[PDB]
């Protein structure tokens, strides 16, 4: 762990972070579409924080929790969701269900709190957003589902620009057995893969891509849709569609592309209430311990010297380095602010709101 300064001012008069506002709102999201606010240049209180929401628990991996306390950070980002309760045990470090193989991968390298806490069901409505705009151009609007259900995914497909999951009408209008549906795709995108064969008696047997869906399908390398595992930062590349839901029977170039609710496959959803709270879960990214200015006010810090006359390492109002300070009187301090800089932007005098006092900062 980097050092702190033997020099250290915080900046005074920064706002509260209002952590806990962030984690009780009532519009709670799904893993699905996870939801991430960046904490920066902001006073958090740790205690408080715990006691303001329901926590049932509170760890951190690559970090001494006890550590947090009186601490500053370059950023604190934290991410959160509702937990369907069939899925808590996903949210264990380095699982590979569903939760993080296909909605929120928790990093592991970084140093890092899981939050578990809960907010009283009848005053939280579940917010569950499908984030694939592949999806969405294609159909995929909303989710019809009970209150407190939260949607996740157990299966993430990807697609390049140029997809369309709609068999071309020209292609279907000569199809006897097995006709695909069909309709116009976007200028710019190919109409699916299909192919009409003879078999047995079968003049005209059409076969498309994707068969039987793209999560069971036969054959993957024919098949447009591509697995996905979410990482670090990634939400959900897609729900996988079955194309046989895609289009209309007899669609001609007058119909655009278009799936239907129910082919869009390959996830499920469970209540997050027990207890008659909603169970929810938030990452805790630390970033930059002992630096930056997104600092803990769960102690008093009892500001120490500054050391003079001696080359000293400095955290001064977020601005780092390394400088002898020499204490001047106030005459020769030549600005208003509490840091003074030279032409080329370094810093070269310092004013310590704890005592009013001056210094000079040279070079070491
Ligand atoms: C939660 O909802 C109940 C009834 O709908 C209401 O009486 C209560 O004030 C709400 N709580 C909050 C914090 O808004
Ligand atoms: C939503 O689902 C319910 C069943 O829970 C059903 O009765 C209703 O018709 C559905 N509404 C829409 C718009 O699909
Ligand atoms: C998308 O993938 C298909 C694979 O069949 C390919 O034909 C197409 O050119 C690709 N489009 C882009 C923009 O890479
Ligand atoms: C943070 O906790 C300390 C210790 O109890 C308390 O004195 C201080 O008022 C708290 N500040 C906030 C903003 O909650």
């Amino acid at each position: 762990v980097k050092p702190v300064a033997t020099v250290h001012r915080r900046i005074p008069d920064l706002p509260d972070c209002d952590i806990d506002k962030w984690l009780n709102n009532f519009n709670v999201p799904s893993p699905l579409n996870w939801e991430r606010k960046i904490f920066s240049n902001c006073n958090f209180n740790l205690s408080t924080l715990l006691r303001l929401v329901h926590t049932d628990s509170f760890s951190c991996n690559n970090f001494d929790e006890s550590k947090i306390y009186g601490s500053c950070f370059k950023s604190i980002v934290l991410d959160k969701f509702a937990i369907p309760n069939s899925r808590r045990s996903d949210l264990q470090l380095g699982s590979s269900g569903f939760l993080q193989s296909s909605n929120y991968k928790i990093d592991t390298t970084s140093s890092s709190c899981q939050l578990y806490y809960s907010l009283p069901a009848i005053n939280v409505t579940i917010n569950n957003y499908n984030p694939s705009s592949w999806n969405r151009r294609y159909g995929f609007n909303n989710f019809n589902l009970s209150s407190h259900s939260v949607v996740y995914s157990r299966y993430c497909f990807s697609v390049n620009n140029t997809f369309c999951p709609c068999a071309k009408p020209s292609f279907a209008s000569s199809c006897k057995s097995h006709k695909p549906p069909s309709a116009s795709c976007p200028i710019g995108t190919n109409y699916r893969s299909c192919e009409s064969t003879t078999v047995l008696d079968h003049t005209d047997w059409c076969r498309c891509s994707c068969l039987p869906d793209p999560i069971t399908a036969y054959d993957p390398r024919s098949c447009s849709q591509k697995k996905s595992l979410v990482g670090v930062g990634e939400h959900c590349a897609g729900f996988g569609v079955d194309e046989e839901k895609c289009g209309v029977l007899d669609g001609s170039y007058n119909v655009s592309c278009l799936c239907s609710t129910d082919a869009f496959l390959g996830w499920s959803y469970d209540t997050c209430v027990s207890n008659n709270r909603c169970n929810i879960f938030s990452n805790f990214i630390l970033n930059g311990i002992n630096s930056g200015t997104t600092c803990s006010n769960d102690l008093l810090q009892p500001n120490t010297e500054v050391f003079t006359d001696v080359c000293v390492d400095y955290d001064l109002y977020g601005i780092t380095g390394q400088g002898i300070f020499k204490e001047v009187s106030a005459v020769y301090y030549n600005s208003w602010q509490n840091l003074l800089y030279d032409s080329n932007g370094n810093i070269i005098g310092f004013k310590d709101f704890v005592t009013n006092k001056t210094y000079n900062i040279f070079p070491c």
